[PDB]
């Protein structure tokens, strides 16, 4: 009212301060992305941490610093064959301009005649789609713990005019501290106003997207609704063996809530899974505050969550031992870059 109100105002003003600077740091790196901020001979190739149809992820150690990083290698030719050029260039650009705790960290970036390299911060943990399948279902307090980090992440990402059209368990990963870290921005897009492209997994598409009349940031909030639901239920709200059918369920908008769902959870979800974006929480007059201040989040210490000072509902197993059972079988071939540039034109911006 006096000191009490002034307390909030100051806190609010500092947040306004945090996003303001963050927005500036981002804009800089965004219209003038860093390039070839490292070289291949600066790293010590330890071992293969896995592969893909694009290239392979390799564990490496910086010769000067001693730090380890996850270096994913991408064969430009394969990337082009698979038609992931735009996707890849986009993700690398967002990743080098972005910066937030629950967002994956790109440490270095470069490319040569043969590949595109992304030296990622070494993270140790599993996927969140695997743990959900394992645990089966999360308790409301646990689901809240995650949803809370997601909320902050979109608050950040939204303040940047970025729309993450790809929320889903597969894109989320739990780290060694038990906190979330979003990994995948190929679909993300910087846009003020609305955009029309249809992308993202079916069970997560907001009504407006499938309705093809354009859509804005509000779809991530609807997606937060789908995630939360899936965590607390064990399965997604809208499902069908064929996409078209899932669309019908989404656009219709008739959800079925598990009976173990607390009233608050049922209430929050009703306002997040709002078919009418104009009445959807997060896309209203109080923005993210309608979400943060909801009853279901009443016990959430946003600042603490942000600072990872809340105890994770559990920490991933991989530290302490394993007995060979933790890992096994991977391709151990050498890296051979050409003497002739490949797909030089397509990846000029990288």
């Amino acid at each position: 009212g006096n000191a009490a109100a002034a307390k909030k105002g100051s806190e609010q003003e500092s947040v306004k301060e945090f996003l303001a600077k963050a927005k500036e740091d981002f804009l800089k790196k965004w219209e003038t992305p860093s390039q070839n901020t490292a070289q291949l001979d600066q790293f010590d190739r330890i071992k293969t941490l896995g592969t893909g149809s694009f290239g392979r992820v390799m564990l490496v150690k910086h010769k000067e610093s001693g730090n380890h990083y996850a270096m994913k290698i991408l064969d430009k030719q394969k990337v082009v064959k698979l038609k992931q050029i735009e996707h890849t260039l986009n993700e690398k650009r967002i990743l080098q301009a972005v910066n937030f705790p629950f967002l994956v960290k790109l440490e270095f970036s470069f490319k040569d005649n043969s590949n595109l390299y992304m030296v990622m911060e070494y993270v140790a943990g599993g996927e969140m789609f695997s743990h959900l399948r394992r645990i089966g279902r999360f308790s409301e307090p646990h689901a809240r713990f995650y949803a809370a980090q997601i909320v902050l992440t979109f608050e950040y990402l939204h303040s940047l005019d970025l729309i993450y059209r790809d929320l889903k368990p597969e894109n989320l990963l739990i780290d060694q501290q038990g906190y979330i870290q979003v990994t995948d921005f190929g679909f993300a897009k910087r846009v003020k106003g609305r955009t029309w492209t249809l992308c993202g997994t079916p069970e997560y598409l907001a009504p407006e997207i499938i309705l093809s009349k354009g859509y804005n940031k509000a779809v991530d909030w609807w997606a937060l609704g789908v995630l939360i639901y899936q965590m607390a239920a064990g399965y997604p709200p809208f499902f069908a063996d064929q996409p078209i059918q899932i669309y019908e369920k989404i656009v219709s908008g008739k959800v079925r809530f598990p009976s173990h769902f607390s009233s608050d959870l049922k209430d929050l979800l009703r306002n997040l899974l709002q078919v009418d974006l104009t009445k959807r929480f997060g896309n209203l007059k109080n923005g993210v505050n309608d979400i943060k201040n909801h009853k279901w989040f009443a016990t959430t210490d946003w600042i603490a969550i942000y600072q990872r000072k809340v105890e994770a509902p559990f920490i991933p197993k991989f530290k302490g031992p394993g007995d060979t059972s933790n890992f096994d079988d991977y391709e151990e071939e050498e890296i051979r870059v050409s003497i002739n540039e490949k797909c030089g034109k397509e990846f000029t911006e990288f």
